[PDB]
């Protein structure tokens, strides 16, 4: 059986792609940070009764900012697969912690290649990076795909752009089987409570329970293109079961807006909302049934924002045989009453 080994295990991808190598029979290492409270809800199913079912799942403790810790876990597992999806992954707060972000984001991706190098791993051990089409930022092309030039706009987005460009550097200089998964953004009932997806179905969730009054919001007007988190992990694999190694966009082929996010969410709950004052301005505000229930403060806009992505996953489609099967409707639907069931549980 193979070894798989995940960082950032306990973020929302990492919890979907345990499951599915778990399933193919993977034997699944994850490192976790030590936290002072419990940080693995997340994959706690995983190991529940592990004593029991007899999985093929262990949690290490590690950072990746500490170099001796990853090369002393990697030496010791040998790992045909790693996954290193480990990030301070949220832009906004990059620019709150931009040097955290770069050793996190940027540095710690050399530290895991290195560590293949020095285990003497480079004929055994493949490689993935956790890329984004954040990277594109301000966008060069529309769409985006593998050759549109990159113009980063976030700290986070500079430190996964050092990132990127290690791995093809580790990938031509060493012949390491080492490749950038450039996902575009994926979202799920185990997004991140501060992403703006899930910010808006936990709190039109709480505004149909009665539990709250307002969600405020910065910029409407952003547009992405957002899939499944658990139709994109699968990507991932793929990407390294594939003869030769090599980076591919993964995305739905379409974007929607901040807006119709939220219009879409709200419908979920048999709600309309009716936009007032000056569009595109912090004095708009959003309204269902005379009450205001969306509003604009400039303290979640980021300094530079990225306006719009739009992926073109063509040669992931091809090359790969992936495509989305979570369509927007259903991924916002499919958040609206996760949220709610979980209000109710
Ligand atoms: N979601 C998207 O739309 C999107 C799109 C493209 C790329 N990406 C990238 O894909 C990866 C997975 O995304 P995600 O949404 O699952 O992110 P996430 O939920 O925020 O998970 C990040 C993971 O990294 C861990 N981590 C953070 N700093 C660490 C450190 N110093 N050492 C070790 N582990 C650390 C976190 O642990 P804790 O639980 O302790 O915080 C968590 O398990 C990230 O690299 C992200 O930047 C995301
Ligand atoms: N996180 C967050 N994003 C918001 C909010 N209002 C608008 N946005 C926009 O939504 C877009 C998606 O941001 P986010 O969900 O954090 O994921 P990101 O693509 O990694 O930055 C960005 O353009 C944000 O500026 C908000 O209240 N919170
Ligand atoms: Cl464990």
């Amino acid at each position: 059986s193979k070894v798989a080994l995940i960082t950032g295990i306990t973020g929302q991808d990492g919890s979907y792609l345990a499951e599915f190598l778990l399933e193919k029979g993977y034997m699944v290492y994850g490192i976790i940070r030590r936290s002072s409270s419990f940080n693995t809800g997340r994959v706690e199913h995983l190991y529940k009764d592990i004593h029991i079912t007899k999985a093929k799942f262990k949690l290490l403790y590690g950072d990746l900012t500490d170099t001796g810790n990853l090369i002393s876990i990697i030496a010791k597992i040998k790992p045909d697969e790693i996954y290193n999806l480990a990030a301070q992954s949220h832009v906004k707060v990059s620019f709150e912690m931009p040097e955290y972000t770069a050793n996190v984001d940027g540095i710690g991706t050399l530290r895991l290649l290195e560590a293949i190098r020095a285990c003497g791993l480079e004929k055994k051990t493949k490689f993935y990076q956790a890329s984004t089409s954040e990277l594109y930022g301000l966008v060069q092309e529309v769409p985006q795909k593998e050759t549109t030039p990159f113009y980063p706009r976030s700290p986070y987005a500079c430190a996964k752009l050092y990132s990127y460009w290690i791995v093809v550097n580790y990938r031509e200089a060493y012949n390491m089987f080492a490749l950038n998964g450039i996902l575009f953004n994926h979202e799920s009932i185990r997004r991140g409570p501060t992403f703006v997806t899930r910010k808006i179905t936990m709190a039109v969730a709480r505004i149909k329970l009665g539990l709250q009054d307002c969600l405020y919001l910065g910029n409407l007007d952003a547009e992405r293109d957002w899939g499944h988190a658990k139709d994109y992990v699968e990507a991932m694999w793929l990407m390294l079961q594939q003869e030769q190694p090599r980076d591919f966009c993964v995305a739905t082929g379409e974007k929607h807006s901040v807006r119709e996010f939220v219009e879409k969410a709200f419908a979920c709950i048999g709600q309309t909302v009716e936009w007032k004052g000056e569009r595109g301005t912090v004095e708009e505000h959003g309204v269902v049934d005379g009450v205001v229930r969306v509003r604009v403060d400039p303290r979640y806009f980021r300094p530079t924002e990225v306006d719009q992505l739009l992926g073109d996953p063509t040669l992931a489609e091809t090359v790969l045989g992936w495509k989305r099967k979570v369509s927007f409707e259903e991924l916002v639907r499919g958040m609206v009453e996760g949220d709610i069931e979980l209000l109710q549980s």
